[PDB]
């Protein structure tokens, strides 16, 4: 060990980078020997990280002495990792003592302005053509550019787009988990690869619901009960239920689920039957139609396991009246032919039907339902139990043109449509097709799903070359070069950057260490109980992992600006919040006449120039009403 020579090598970075953005990183390299050491430096780059300058030459580094390399670099565009490499390598004389370090150090690349989808779809008489607008794709960047053209002979669902979705979903509130584990349920490896969804093995997909079935049960208050944030939180009855449908159908396929966590949950399940007057569903605006809901999915997943008792079956009948929507009349038809009443159980499924859900988006049901979410919901409850087969076609043929034109599903209608097109995957329908992408014409029996380049979509053109009528679905996912012009839909956000002190602090001429406030205010013209704040972080911006609605704050010395900001941020109704390494996150129930105050504090770390995001809000299951707040083009951090 005599020929060795350690040193020590620390490289100074941002937690994370965004596509395009340049960072001047620092090469701390000491010397702890007792002689002089010569090195050879040698810098690489891998992955959505590139090298701005070359690699150095020789560092001449004395006894005790540490040096600081500059290294610029620039994040590449797209999702992903990037990652830095160094390899010292001492250059010494026949007698002297050499260095010898290898060290990696990877950070996180993310876009710092969101995914932009675009929806076509159509059906073509024979002979008819589709062609995609020049103007569609103007604004994304061709390197995310990724698109999938569905082909059907009869009207279809694009299963690729939810199952997506889903996957996608960054936040762990206990609905998102369940809707989540669905696909992982009931898809596989081969049915995956025939979508062209790039996935995990079976073996790792399985081993995703077991970790998944246990983040649930964290979730699950003492009482049995599911809360939709945190275990100390309020019941969720139709949460609840939702959960216990799950846990109940993942036992069917195989996966062990602890019997005190069933036996508790279906005890609460019960209880919503034979009280529904313990039921506080705060933000519902009629209450007989709320708990009517919950009830229904209650006296389903009951059902399922021969729980439900015909007496409180009957009751809730008794008030079929109530119902605010088909699907919780659909729900009990299904329960009470599955306990012996098929009279009654008739009559439900009949009226269920009949009913359709009220079209106005601010009653509040707190069933994370819409028109469109209980369309597929009992589409696939109709076909799993095979009822009303003619009422199936015309449902069908509604579900397939309302659903494929939306810009925003929430996760609850994005598992609602993956179960209804799960249902009809593998539907008889003959199709011949002459596309831009290929010389060969086109044909299939059922739905195919073929994935497209950016290339492919910039020119695309699909011909119905067949006797019969011909859909299309084509669905397009990628991230826009420069941030899109703010927008607001009932919503409303805004993003001030202030000084420790109170007053306006401008994002250009930024020191390294400086410490921002940064003021969120959000405004509804419409309550919005399922408002999520998602505050991305221009990178060179570090979190302060500090819930300043406590209080906590790095000093409270300063007052009368800040004072009465953090007395509004304690007036706020939290019910989540998120400090990420990229990002402040905070779940909030609006009210119209109560405008919200967040904060939260920064500092500005790794010199650079950073690209900055905009402040956004949305409706986690109204996902029309959001906002995108103005943002300033760029933040320059300097040493
Ligand atoms: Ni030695
Ligand atoms: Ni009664």
């Amino acid at each position: 060990g005599h020929m060795a020579a350690p040193v020590i090598a620390e490289l100074n970075m941002p937690r994370f980078m965004a596509s395009g953005d340049t960072s001047r990183l620092t090469l701390d390299i000491t010397n702890l020997t007792d002689k002089p050491q010569k090195l050879n430096v040698a810098l690489t780059a891998s992955g959505l990280l590139e090298l701005v300058s070359d690699s150095p030459a020789a560092v001449e580094l004395a006894p005790g002495v540490r040096t600081t390399l500059f290294i610029p670099v620039r994040a590449l565009p797209g999702y992903g990792d990037g990652e830095i490499q160094a390899t010292i390598s001492g250059l010494a004389l026949p007698g002297e003592t050499v260095a010898d370090q290898h060290k990696q150090w990877k950070i996180g690349v993310r876009p710092a302005f969101p995914a932009q989808t675009v929806n076509y779809g159509t059906a073509l008489q024979p002979g008819e053509t589709w062609a995609i607008p020049a103007d569609g794709l103007q604004n994304f960047s061709p390197v995310t550019l990724e698109g999938q053209l569905l082909l059907s002979g009869k009207p279809p669902l694009n299963i690729a787009r939810y199952i997506k979705e889903l996957k996608a979903y960054p936040y762990g509130c206990l609905e998102q988990t369940a809707s989540g584990l669905f696909p992982s349920l009931y898809t596989n490896a081969a049915q995956l690869q025939a979508l062209g969804i790039k996935g995990d093995s079976d073996e790792k997909r399985r081993a995703s619901v077991d970790i998944g079935i246990s983040r649930l049960l964290q979730m699950q208050r003492d009482n049995g009960g599911f809360a939709l944030w945190d275990k100390n939180g309020d019941e969720e009855y139709w949460l609840t239920a939702y959960v216990m449908d799950f846990l109940v159908r993942a036992g069917e396929q195989g996966y062990s689920v602890p019997t005190d966590a069933i036996n508790r949950g279906n005890e609460r399940l019960l209880r919503y039957l034979q009280d529904p007057g313990m039921m506080s569903i705060p933000y519902a605006d009629n209450l007989k139609a709320s708990k009517f809901a919950v009830q229904s999915y209650a006296a389903l997943v009951l059902a399922r396991q021969q729980k439900a008792p015909l007496g409180a079956l009957r009751e809730i009948w008794e008030h079929r009246a109530d119902a605010a929507s088909g699907l919780p009349l659909l729900q009990l038809g299904v329960a009470l032919k599955t306990m012996g009443d098929a009279t009654r159980g008739e009559e439900a499924i009949a009226l269920a039907l009949k009913t359709p859900r009220n079209s106005d988006e601010r009653i509040w049901l707190g069933d994370y339902g819409s028109s469109l979410r209980d369309n597929a919901l009992m589409l696939s409850l109709l076909e799993e139990n095979k009822l009303l087969p003619d009422e199936q076609y015309t449902l069908l043929n509604t579900l397939s043109q309302q659903a494929f034109g939306e810009r925003w599903l929430s996760t609850q209608e994005s598992n609602a449509l993956f179960l209804a097109a799960r249902t009809i995957q593998d539907l008889p329908g003959k199709w011949q097709a002459q596309t831009s992408f290929s010389a060969e014409q086109l044909t299939g029996e059922k739905a195919q799903n073929s994935n497209l380049n950016s290339d492919q979509l910039v020119t695309l053109q699909v011909s119905n070359s067949g006797d019969q009528p011909l859909w299309l679905r084509m669905d397009a996912s990628g991230y826009p070069q420069s941030a899109p012009l703010p927008a607001n839909n009932v919503l409303q956000i805004e993003r001030h950057i202030l000084g420790t002190d109170g007053k306006s602090k401008s994002l250009d001429s930024l020191r390294s260490g400086d410490l921002v406030l940064v003021w969120l205010q959000v405004k509804a013209s419409n309550s919005v109980p399922d408002a999520l704040v998602v505050d991305l972080l221009p990178a060179g911006l570090e979190l302060e992992n500090q819930n300043l609605a406590n209080g906590s704050a790095s000093l409270e010395q300063s007052g009368g600006e800040v004072q009465n900001l953090l007395n509004q941020m304690q007036q706020a109704s939290i019910k989540h919040i998120e400090f990420r390494d990229d990002r402040f996150v905070a779940a909030v129930a609006v009210d119209e006449y109560q405008p919200v105050t967040l904060v939260y504090l920064a500092r500005a770390v790794t010199p650079g120039t950073y690209q900055v995001p905009q402040p956004m809000v949305e409706s986690m299951y109204v996902p029309q009403w959001r906002a995108t707040g103005a943002a300033e083009d760029l933040l320059i951090v300097r040493p």
